[PDB]
């Protein structure tokens, strides 16, 4: 649709304006990267481009996936990538960690980060100890937790597939290989983290035997072993990352691992399916009054005789009445063919409301719901609860009895034979085309109740639900009460349809009516108050009295019997229940290592202030021009951007970037590795004056920073963002982000009135029409939510527009460039972008905020926050600015070795691209089946 095409346009146009500004401030030199450190994507396929490449693959992606689908396109890639189709990529290692990291993207759709955290390396490696062959080894970093065991597994498959497509041989590992692996997974879960799969010694021995690649990587954890200096490990240190893919990977999701390798037809690995399989082996009583009674066996202030919910509607596929949202995981949707509430007036009058209109002309006069309205639900969902009688079921009897009785054979929701529709008219003195209407839409078309009570007569079937008044929610004792004072008191005017004798109107007095008044309500009895007297009117006047046999029957309360009960055994025209089920700190300012110079609260005021001296591990980088050396990237001298200090951690020697690239990151006179950062000396009182000057900012109460870097870099962050952010009462997380930590529920609908945002706003935003397509006039509408378009809690936009004051505090102080927000008041934030970022993720989605609501849970579309990652059980997402990330996060400050429930927006997403049941279930719903029970029920019922 053009609708939707504009919408995602329009988008594109707000993303670009914040990634060029982002980039003019990113290119100052201020920051770890002269470039804005989040790519964004359209797709999945653009995703993988952007995260890991190679260039050109995003556009194979898509071709592949409609032709194949993702899995054995991620394979068709690898083959791809190896024999040359993205360009030489150089030495079989390069092939093999390009080919590596794009199949695992490709698999995890570009939504978690083990293709760029997860995986240090991919290497060629020889079994020395065995026949000398090759072999492909992950290095896996203690970040890969962040990916969960899903795509820790995938990566071993991955691995195993490209070392075959480059022909290497299998990993084959020693004794000494296997023990050390052993030993290391045991003090790992013991002192370390505790393994959400904690797996036996002769588990691990069955996944190091038969896994073809090496599971390896770095010492996350200075946690010394036993079965030292084995041959191809590199430490003798705990490898985090490996333990945790082998344990919560490979062995954890073993049976989501075999469904993969059967989808892929990848042989040699019937070790594992059979892992698999090794874990799973090893006086008489009232029809209703009954049914109520096992219906039972299977708040305080509340109204007893009032049954709480919506009146449950059994669905073929939630469905509400507009009439019901505007007078009152699951999303609603507006359905007006179901009825709405049930309301009391202030005058005393009652009233059905099924349509939008007629709710909002008594909105102002309504004093009671009597009644919420009906929920259609899915019976796709173990207690089923009895079906309440509706237009569905009676419509299904109807045909029936029209078939026993004449040998009319007539369907409900269809077209009908003209034929049938004539013999039927005739045979119910009727209108052919008044039937043909009825079959088609009996939710829609109702007969008059003389004609609904002229079919019961002639077809013996019950009296049609929308004259079934809630018999059942009145005890039988005050339904006797109530025909003594008709019988006495009441004025009935009487009619007679073909023989049918049924009542009019009725009119008693208030006086003599008294407490039955209540009666009438709990009934949902539509009826008037006016001049001291209760009117019932047509067709209701007959909805009261035909079951009541027009009082020529004396109503008797009876124990163990229901009122249906009652009526039912006393009355020529039969009912079935209408109404039987009823359903419903923080503490960082800026990412700066004080150690313990600021104290418990790691405030760097205090320690500039106290002329304290920190000793703190921190990056120094070296001005080519004149030769300064400082924790910041800007020379303060010359303005040239400074390049980075590699120490040696023995000898202590510097080396720039560049000679540190020559001598390949390792010592010339040492074979130790360079670190980019060393234990330094650091004199907060000259750093912190500096960029108090630079700012402009002098006033700040306190500046907490962190007592260590956490990142692999220990780089930090600016001072000057940090005196903007406790200027602003904002705080940062690890990656240079601020979040707001929100729960979020699905919807597919609001109303303006319910978000605070008027109807020009929501025009300017691109809404044209409401639901039923018709132009977006009023604040009382129903509008479809547009799949980016989020409603935040107003905790949300307060937070946040602190935010987009420090944003604009660091644009014009730090950057020198233009505000951008240029909020007041939160809902200056209407029409901003967000980044909304789910649990274990590190692809956050484009979101445009459209309005707030005074509740702690706020609302997207379900595309927005699927329910598959909220069953990767996170209702919790990450709200951040999409402009405070693009200038503040970097993968400079992404931590080394700990890898938690949140991770960092590596990619972004700027697109979201997307009759009835049988007689027999509603019968079976009385029987209290199980829906395995009743599937196997409809099932046979359809040949
Ligand atoms: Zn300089
Ligand atoms: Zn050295």
């Amino acid at each position: 649709p053009k609708e939707m095409e504009e919408y995602f346009e329009m988008l594109q146009r707000e993303i670009d304006k914040a990634y060029e500004i982002a980039k003019k401030a990113r290119a100052q030199g201020k920051d770890p990267s002269l470039d804005v450190e989040i790519p964004q994507a359209t797709d999945m396929a653009g995703r993988v481009e952007s995260l890991v490449g190679p260039p050109g693959v995003a556009k194979r992606i898509r071709e592949l996936v409609k032709e194949y689908g993702k899995e054995i396109a991620a394979l068709k890639i690898v083959d791809e990538i190896i024999e040359g189709k993205f360009g030489d990529l150089g030495s079989r290692e390069k092939y093999a960690e390009q080919a590596v990291r794009t199949a695992l993207a490709i698999l995890t759709e570009g939504i978690v980060s083990a293709p760029i955290e997860g995986i240090a390396n991919v290497k060629i490696k020889r079994n020395t100890w065995a026949d000398n062959s090759e072999y492909l080894a992950l290095y896996y970093a203690g970040p890969i937790r962040s990916s969960g065991g899903t795509a820790q597994a995938l990566s071993v498959l991955v691995g195993d597939y490209v070392r075959r497509k480059l022909g290497l041989d299998r990993f084959k590992p020693s004794e000494k290989h296997i023990e050390r692996m052993v030993e290391e997974v045991d003090l790992y879960h013991r002192a370390v983290t505790r393994l959400q799969y904690h797996p036996s010694p002769e588990e691990v021995r069955l996944a190091m035997r038969n896994i073809p690649i090496e599971i390896t990587g770095e010492a996350t954890d200075d946690v010394e072993v036993s079965h030292r200096d084995v041959p191809g490990v590199e430490t003798n240190q705990l490898r985090g990352g490996a333990i945790l893919v082998l344990a919560e990977g490979v062995l954890q999701k073993a049976k989501k691992l075999v469904k993969y390798i059967d989808k892929m037809g990848i042989e040699g690995w019937e070790w594992l399916k059979e892992f698999v399989e090794a874990k799973e082996k090893g006086v008489d009583m009232g029809f209703y009054y009954s049914l109520y009674q096992k219906f039972k066996e299977e708040p305080l202030f509340s109204d007893p005789s009032k049954p709480g919910g919506f009146r449950l509607r059994y669905g073929r596929s939630w469905g509400i009445n507009p009439a019901t949202m505007i007078l009152v995981g699951a999303v609603v949707t507006p359905v007006t063919t179901i009825e709405g509430p049930i309301v009391k007036l202030k005058d005393g009058s009652v009233l059905r409301v099924d349509d939008y209109n007629l709710a909002l002309k008594v909105r102002e006069d309504v004093e009671e719901i009597l009644y919420l309205g009906d929920a259609v639900i899915a019976f796709g969902d173990q207690t089923l609860l009895p079906a309440n009688y509706c237009e569905e079921w009676w419509i299904l009897e109807f045909v029936k009895a029209l078939k026993e009785i004449y040998e009319v054979h007539l369907e409900p929701f269809t077209e009908n034979e003209e034929e049938s529709i004539e013999e039927a008219s005739d045979y119910l003195e009727i209108d052919p085309e008044f039937l043909k209407e009825m079959l088609r839409d009996p939710l829609r078309v109702k007969p008059p109740v003389e004609l609904a009570i002229h079919f019961s007569e002639v077809l013996g079937i019950p009296l049609h639900p929308y004259y079934t008044l809630y018999w059942n929610s009145v005890e039988p004792k005050d339904v006797e009460k109530l025909w003594r004072l008709l019988k006495n008191y009441a004025e009935i005017e009487w009619s007679n349809f073909r023989g049918i004798k049924f009542a009019k109107k009725i009119v008693i007095s208030q006086e003599k009516l008294g407490d039955s008044k209540r009666t009438l309500e709990l009934l949902g009895l539509p009826h008037t108050v006016r001049d001291g007297n209760v009117i019932v009117d047509y067709p209701w006047a007959a909805a009261l009295l035909t079951p009541l046999g027009n009082l020529n029957w004396e109503f008797m309360a009876k124990p163990l019997y229901a009122t249906i009960d009652i009526i039912n055994e006393n009355n020529e025209i039969k009912l079935r229940d209408r109404g039987i089920s009823w359903i419903g700190k923080p503490p960082v300012q800026v990412l700066f290592p004080i150690g313990l110079a600021g104290g418990s609260s790691r405030d760097i005021k205090k320690a500039a202030e106290e002329g304290k001296v920190a000793e703190v591990e921190i990056a120094f980088f070296k001005c080519p021009k004149c030769g300064h050396v400082g924790p910041e990237h800007l020379c303060p001298n010359c303005g040239t951007r400074k390049e980075l200090l590699w120490v040696c951690p023995r000898c202590n020697a510097e080396y720039p970037e560049s000679q540190a690239e020559g001598y390949n990151y390792t010592c010339p006179k040492c074979n130790v590795k360079l670190r980019p950062y060393a234990k330094r000396k650091i004199r907060p009182s000259e750093l912190l004056n500096r960029a108090m000057e630079n700012v402009k900012v002098y006033g700040v109460d306190k500046l907490k920073g962190v007592m260590g870097m956490t990142s692999g870099w220990k780089m930090p962050e600016p001072l000057e963002k940090g005196l903007l952010r406790a200027k602003n009462d904002v705080y940062v997380f690890k990656d240079g982000t601020i979040r707001f930590d929100a729960t979020d529920a699905p919807i597919t609908h609001f109303r303006p009135r319910e978000i605070g945002v008027s109807v020009e706003k929501l025009r300017e935003l691109g809404y044209t029409h409401d639901f039923e397509g018709k132009p977006l006039v009023s604040e009382d509408q129903i509008v479809e939510l547009k799949p980016q378009d989020i409603i935040l809690s107003k905790e949300a936009g307060r937070y946040l527009l602190k935010v987009a004051k420090f944003v604009d505090d660091l644009l014009e102080k730090f950057y020198g460039l233009p505000r951008f927000y240029n909020a007041e008041k939160m809902e200056d934030l209407i029409g901003h972008l967000v980044i909304g970022l789910a649990p274990h993720t590190s692809a956050g989605i484009v979101g445009r905020i459209i309005g707030f609501v005074d509740a702690l849970v706020g609302y997207a579309h379900p595309y927005f926050h699927a329910a598959k990652r909220r069953n990767c059980d996170g209702d919790e997402d990450a709200v951040m600015l999409l402009l405070d990330a693009l200038l503040n996060f970097s993968r400079y400050y992404l931590p080394e070795k700990r890898g938690g429930k949140m991770d960092a927006p590596l990619v972004i997403t700027t697109r979201l691209d997307p009759r009835y049941y049988p007689l027999e279930f509603y019968e079976a719903t009385y029987e209290l089946k199980s829906p395995k029970e009743l599937v196997g029920v409809i099932e046979r019922v359809e040949d």
